[PDB]
């Protein structure tokens, strides 16, 4: 069995590999960077933009993990291109060359400002960024293909993912504003914002357990949450942060929304209900959102 | 006021265009097609595939209804393009030239194979057609723009709309099948789709009801069904559409998927609950499916 991961290269996509490659796939890299890690996976240099990325690629499943990752209104082309386009056209790619499965990286932007908290997946599209918007078309188109083509569509709505090699989020952020300048803290937002951290360890087990246990299903399509159980505020991030740095530094709120927001379409509080996905898997996490954000903090520290 | 219409130039929007002048609207049209009827409207020749399709295009409200509005898998690419990059452009150059609204056609594929019959509008998206899938990603990027920009954004969901000028669907294609051949009628699956016929002048009515009732209104986004309140079967309206030329043609079904549906993404029964669009705007139709079907029929006997 074949198995093709876009943007393999990157954060939850080489970690993604990695376990692959152990298990004993025949592990597809498709990146637009490269990363020569070793290992036995078949590496190819792509533009998803591209919709001819895919010639001469094969695989039975892929899991779709290429993207920009950044939520942060201004440029929503370049998301548009970068989520929504590059989708379809794995999503075409997969229609035309046999692929039988799609494991899509979602978001918990979908939701947007969830009515519930924690979040079941029952909960309805209301993203407020271009980016929740992107994930939520893909993740119709995706479904679509499965219920026509036949090309199984697992989304995986994420909460954040950390831990080592993360390069993007408020963790890394905090990090090298500190690096920069040890004695200022610039926070965006009002403090109060509180969202669930899961350690990419537990994140890629839950991933390829829903996985295992969905081709096992026969549903066309399922959503599932991949979060923590709890939340952490960004000020307490901050502290945890600072604290691994040895450093005390000048807390300064940036005001940006008349709501508290870092920035127009941030979902200021974030928790998903992962009860579908321990019920399936027998999955449970084994950190907290506090521990996983020191310990992401403690390893991006000593690689940055 | 100015109000541009995208898709102007053809079946809904053409119907929209004149309706709009009459009530003392300054009406732009933009479509990629000319359409000299007389009148106040501004005309633009574009192509809403081409991100600068805009260019010096002004208006305080767009009515978006330029789509390839056929259903019928082999060209997906033609309905993205079509379908959902031109949508993400006209919302592109709603945010950058100061529109307050976007009043967007939707489509009752946007539910695929419904769970509940009449369908009412908190059904989900399941669309079951490339086409479907397109018109929900456009309804979750309009209303996302509604939310991070302010352009509010009524996504009308249309059942079939049948009239004048109309040059698409069932009744359509069986009027060109009996000039080409009056006796046979190949009928696509199994005869037994159903589905709700609005005429034209109902729904313009409804549109523009919903349209004024939502600028007073003031959330963000609103899905609202635009359809008939009964449905007809295909071989009903094979019968009608004879009988109107006066022939009794070899009626032979097409088997084409095992289901008995037309083609794969066809919804073999639909009809749409009408009580939210009632009930906000006082709205009924003035003929029912069988009536409409039968005055389009007429309509396009004498146009064709
Ligand atoms: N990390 C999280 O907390 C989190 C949460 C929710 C969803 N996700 C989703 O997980 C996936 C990856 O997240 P990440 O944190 O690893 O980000 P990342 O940036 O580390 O990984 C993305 C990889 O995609 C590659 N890529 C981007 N555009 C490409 C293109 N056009 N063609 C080929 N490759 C391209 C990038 O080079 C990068 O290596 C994305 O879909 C992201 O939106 C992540
Ligand atoms: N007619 C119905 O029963 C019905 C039902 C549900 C939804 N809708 C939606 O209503 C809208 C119009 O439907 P219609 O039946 O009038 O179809 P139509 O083909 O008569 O009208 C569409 C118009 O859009 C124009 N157009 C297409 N691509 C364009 C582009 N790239 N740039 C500029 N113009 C372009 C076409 O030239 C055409 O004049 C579409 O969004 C359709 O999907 C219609
Ligand atoms: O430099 C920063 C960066 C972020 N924040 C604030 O702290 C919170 C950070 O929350 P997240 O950890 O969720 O970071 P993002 O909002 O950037 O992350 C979002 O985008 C991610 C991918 O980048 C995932 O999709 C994730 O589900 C989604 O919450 C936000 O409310 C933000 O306002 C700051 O104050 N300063
Ligand atoms: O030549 C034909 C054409 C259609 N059909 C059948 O009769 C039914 C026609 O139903 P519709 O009137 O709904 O026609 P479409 O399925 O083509 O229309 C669909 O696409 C439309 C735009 O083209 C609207 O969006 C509408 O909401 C959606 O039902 C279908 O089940 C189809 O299988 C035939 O048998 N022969």
């Amino acid at each position: 069995m074949r198995i093709v991961v876009t943007g393999g290269a990157g954060f939850i996509g080489s970690h993604l590999v990695d376990k692959l490659v152990e298990l004993g796939y025949e592990v597809v890299v498709v990146d637009i960077v490269q990363r020569d890690t070793g290992g036995s996976a078949e590496l190819h240099v792509r533009d998803l933009k591209d919709y001819s990325w895919g010639a001469g690629i094969k695989g039975d499943v892929v899991f779709h993990f290429a993207a920009n990752p950044e939520v942060r209104t201004t440029e929503p082309i370049v998301h548009f291109n970068e989520n929504v386009v590059a989708t379809f056209n794995v999503l075409e790619w997969a229609r035309q060359t046999g692929v039988r499965t799609v494991v899509f990286a979602s978001s918990s932007t979908v939701y947007g400002d969830a009515d519930v908290i924690p979040t079941p997946e029952e909960e309805p599209y209301k993203p407020i960024s271009v980016y929740g918007a992107a994930k939520a078309a893909g993740e119709v188109m995706c479904a679509t293909y499965a219920r026509l083509f036949g090309v199984r569509c697992l989304a995986v709505r994420y909460a954040n993912v950390v831990g080592p090699r993360l390069r993007h989020g408020v963790i890394y952020d905090f990090i090298m504003k500190l690096r920069r300048n040890p004695n200022v803290l610039e926070v965006l937002g009002d403090g109060t914002q509180r969202k669930s951290y899961l350690y990419v360890r537990d994140a890629v087990e839950a991933t390829l357990a829903a996985w295992k246990k969905f081709e096992e299903m026969d549903a066309p399509f399922l959503a599932l949450n991949v979060g923590n159980v709890d939340a952490v505020r960004v000020l307490d991030i901050a502290q945890i942060v600072a604290e691994v740095l040895g450093l005390r530094p000048e807390i300064r709120l940036v005001p940006s929304t008349p709501d508290g927001r870092g920035w127009p379409g941030d979902v200021k509080y974030m928790t998903l209900a992962v009860t579908k996905l321990m019920k399936l898997t027998g999955w449970r996490p084994t950190m907290t959102s506090a521990e996983a954000v020191k310990k992401t903090a403690e390893d991006l520290a000593k690689e940055l």
